[PDB]
């Protein structure tokens, strides 16, 4: 063997190999495959980071181990790094007879068997993906495995078997596929265990299983864009690198070379047979020895819940306040959470937080995406409030959505800002890195489409197929998921603002009127529709002092705290009043004027603990 | 007023008062010809960046494409695909991303671009015809 | 070593490389990234003209110091012309076997650690950026990181790493990045006064 490959079997006969926990049916099962005489080519299926070469190793060990039945007891397996194959050799001819040569050995009773796990970078030597393709097993392989020549196992992904496997006839007629899932966080649990040892190298606590679990509770909330065995594993490994502390090793080290010393000079003295002198320096070694043991056990062992959650912290940026609390906990408190960083508008938040939960807690039934929502009013209500606070609280960052303002988004007429023709847009949708290629690397993200009538496209039906199941094909032909997404558009409610005594007439006022503007059908695709129509002057303080906030947050920059009197908000209340459209002017009228002020008592000489802004008959006094 | 308007933008941009994440300065002028209504392109540019070298400048309406006359070839629609995979836009805002870019007379030709822009306009991040964003925090 | 490139820790031992000053977390944070067993591959982003190489001699600096935390002790640091390696050779071919013949010398216990200043000149053999490329460690690389062969450091600018970086699942799952900025004007005024001396070259005022 030993050419490009490693023979597995080999290393566990040594006991080389870790051993594989909680997957027991999973392995045997793929036994089941394998003592057929036909048909006996099985593929594990499932997303990465789940463990999936466990299984095989699992499967040496139980070949090992005299577990599986008579039908696979004379074979081994060897494991191919289909990649790297090309190193190998220097001409692609020579390449190719190297790999006619595979099956040259590959006559031995069958005893060996191929493994792999990459199957689309095996399906190459054509275009049976993207462009082109270097030589590989394909032109070789398509009759070998027709002819029974080989069995390959694995292993590769959901959307590559659909895309790839099942295409090719000539596959169906041998393949076969297993299901694989990540475990509950009991298993992981055992694994976590069973890895916890390996960790001595740094030289810190081996890890207490309260500090696992919390680690697991923890990655399971706040990262559930990753799979989670891998995740909490990296979860504890970093964990661990912090805590190495950044503590230097020199204490040691300058010891270790008065060793070095010490010991040259012990054998000069040695060369000159003064037994004395050597026995001396052996006591003195000895002495530095087990000085240097001290200070090696001198190592903190303090592995905290808090210490993780700090790690949690620097990994999305969002400090948590009631670190651990309970799903339960979290899922009522959210309502709050972002109800108190908005303002009034309940019923979006009631609708918002329950889809959530559902979700969440997986209640709905699958096959349907996440959540599909409508918006529908002004601008100046914080008409992007759950574009940004929503998605941060989701996503631990803000920076988990796209948005496209639909309407501006298409081509209308031939004017320097867009180019083309409306239907090419459907095209870049479908073939281009814009579109497809994005949702497919962040199968969570949240995707926005702005004020939605109102363009040239009548895009209702093109969504359907991901309104109705999430599943959406490209063109190329391939499907995409959109399983874990949100997507949320936007309309216009008609706008007033009188203030208030035209934001709402009736509820017919609305959709009555969205009849001719929005399809009744695309209408009752949706999850819900909700309404901005809120504008007044009462709840405006609130808003006033969240910005105040802000401002003085910016200060902070620079150690300068400024206070804001009453009399001051009501003038300012009062100045953005502009209740005409929103609360745009309600910004400007501090976007520059407090700032200004601060410009010129900048230039001193400044008390900035006792900065005070007042009104004196609308002009901005400040001590 | 207009010196007023300038000089406390600018100050605030420099003493970074105001938060991040906008471009340094956005105004409008709007007025005749005959004014000095170039003076902030040539005085202001040059004692902002040492030399009034500091600008570029596109007077948008005949910028744009409108009738096919031996002072403008193909569709206006053309021009947004120079600006967005060509060395005539992005490639001069990544050079100096100080830079002062200057439209004149911005009604007023066949493009209404007012949308196109607000990505810079509001938060300076860009695509280009390639995906790749350019910044625009440092321009005016 | 010394094959288009330079042992900068066997400089560090002979005291040749001037006093990194007022990098102080910035520096040692870097080895935090580097003492996993994965996601191990820090990369130090931000404008030029920063002292952006300055962190990793520092890094030598330290490390002959035994400054660095244990798991790096071992090891030393290898800078590599990235640029210049087609100049070793005549045969593009002949190039990738003498690349190649890296990972064959990148087997001693991971002692050496590569370090670059180019990382969109590394991922080149396709068409990473641009319309085309010359072979280069991306047709190498991109198994070799997934399979922890290697370590590398760095470097580049803020434009480059979204560009670039976050296009590739492969690096994702592998990178990490540690952000750069210049320091104040007083650090700066230190430097300044450690560099002073130098110009009695020009025989007028220190
Ligand atoms: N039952 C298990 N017992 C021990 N370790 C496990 C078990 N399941 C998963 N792991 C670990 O999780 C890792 C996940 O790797 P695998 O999914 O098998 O393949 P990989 O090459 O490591 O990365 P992927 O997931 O295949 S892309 C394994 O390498 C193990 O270290
Ligand atoms: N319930 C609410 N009613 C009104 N305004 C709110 C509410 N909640 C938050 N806001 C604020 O409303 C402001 C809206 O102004 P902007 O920040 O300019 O957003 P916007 O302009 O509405 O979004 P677009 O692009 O115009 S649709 C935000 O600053 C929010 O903080
Ligand atoms: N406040 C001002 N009012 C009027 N003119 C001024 C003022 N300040 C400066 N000027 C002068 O106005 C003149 C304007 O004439 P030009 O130099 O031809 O510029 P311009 O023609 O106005 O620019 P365009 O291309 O026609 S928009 C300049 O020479 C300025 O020196
Ligand atoms: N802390 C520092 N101590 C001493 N010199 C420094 C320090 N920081 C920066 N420098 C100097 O500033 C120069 C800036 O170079 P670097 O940014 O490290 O890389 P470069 O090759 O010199 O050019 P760039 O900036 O990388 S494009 C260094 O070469 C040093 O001469
Ligand atoms: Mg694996
Ligand atoms: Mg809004
Ligand atoms: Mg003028
Ligand atoms: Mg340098």
């Amino acid at each position: 063997l030993a050419k490009l490959g490693r023979n597995l079997t080999a290393e566990a006969r040594e006991g080389k190999l870790d051993p594989v926990i909680g997957r027991n049916k999973e392995i045997q099962e793929a036994s089941e495959i394998l003592s057929r005489r036909t048909k006996n080519n099985p593929v594990l299926v499932g997303d990465a980071g789940v463990g999936k070469t466990a299984v095989v190793e699992g499967l040496a060990q139980a070949i090992v181990n005299g577990d599986v039945p008579a039908a696979i007891k004379n074979k081994e397996i060897v494991s191919i790094d289909i990649s790297g194959l090309e190193a190998g050799t220097q001409y692609r001819g020579s390449f190719e007879e190297n790999v006619q040569n595979l099956v040259n050995e590959v006559k031995e009773a069958g005893n060996i068997i191929l493994f792999f796990d990459a199957i689309h970078q095996i399906l190459g030597a054509g275009s049976t993906g993207g462009d082109s393709g270097s030589k590989g097993l394909a032109d070789i392989l398509k009759p070998a495995l027709s002819r029974g020549e080989l069995t390959v196992i694995g292993a590769t992904t959901q959307d590559e078997y659909r895309n790839t496997i099942l295409k090719n006839a000539a596959l169906a007629r041998r393949f076969n596929e297993v299901k694989v899932n990540a475990p509950s966080a009991e298993n992981t649990f055992k694994i976590l265990q069973g890895i916890r040892d390996l960790y001595q190298q740094h030289h810190n606590v081996i890890l207490p299983d309260e500090v696992l679990k919390a680690a697991v509770d923890y990655s399971v909330q706040y990262i559930p864009q990753r799979s989670l065995p891998d995740k909490a594993i990296d979860l504890v490994d970093v964990t661990a690198a912090h805590l190495a502390a950044q503590h230097p090793v020199t204490d040691v080290h300058a010891v270790e070379r008065e060793i070095e010393t010490e010991k040259d000079k012990q054998e000069k003295a040695v060369e000159a047979e003064d037994f004395e002198a050597a026995l001396n320096y052996k006591t003195r070694i000895a002495e530095l020895e087990r000085k240097i043991e001290n200070h090696t056990e001198d190592m903190k062992v303090t592995a905290s819940v808090n210490d993780v959650a700090e790690s949690v912290e620097r990994m999305t940026g969002i400090p948590v306040s009631q670190m651990g609390a309970s799903d339960i906990e979290r899922l009522k408190d959210m309502a709050h959470r972002l109800q108190d960083k908005v303002i009034g508008q309940d019923k979006a938040v009631e609708v918002v937080a329950r889809a959530i939960c559902r979700n969440r807690a997986g209640f709905d039934e699958g096959n349907r995406p996440i959540g599909n929502f409508l918006f529908v009013g002004s601008t100046g209500v914080g008409k992007t409030e759950l574009a940004k606070q929503l998605a941060l609280d989701m996503f631990g960052t803000q920076d988990a959505i796209i948005r496209l303002d639909m309407s501006e988004y298409s081509d209308r007429t031939a004017v320097s800002k867009l180019i083309g023709t409306t239907a090419g847009y459907v095209g870049y949708d479908d073939n281009s890195n814009t579109l497809t290629e994005r949702v497919r690397r962040n199968p969570y993200s949240i995707i926005l489409l702005d004020a939605i009538e109102k363009a040239d496209p009548q895009v209702i039906t093109l969504l359907l197929q991901v309104l109705d199941d999430g599943r959406l094909t490209d063109g190329q032909g391939n499907t995409v998921n959109f399983k874990n997404t949100v997507i949320i558009a936007t309309s216009n409610a008609g706008f007033g603002y009188e203030a208030n005594l035209t934001e709402d007439a009736d509820k017919p006022e609305l959709m009555d009127r969205l009849k001719p503007f929005f399809r009744p059908e695309f209408l009752n695709r949706f999850n819900a529709v909700i309404e901005f129509s809120h504008l007044t002057k009462e709840d405006l303080s609130k808003i006033v002092d969240l910005m105040l906030a802000e401002v003085n947050q910016t200060l902070a920059k620079k150690d300068i705290d400024l206070v804001v009197s009453q009399a001051a908000k009501d003038y300012i209340t009062e100045e953005g009043y502009d209740e005409v459209m929103g609360v745009r002017p309600l910004r400007r009228v501090v976007e520059q004027e407090i700032r200004d002020k601060v410009t010129d008592f900048h230039l001193d000489h400044l008390d900035a603990k006792h900065l005070e802004a007042d009104m004196e008959d609308g002009v901005l006094v400040i001590r």
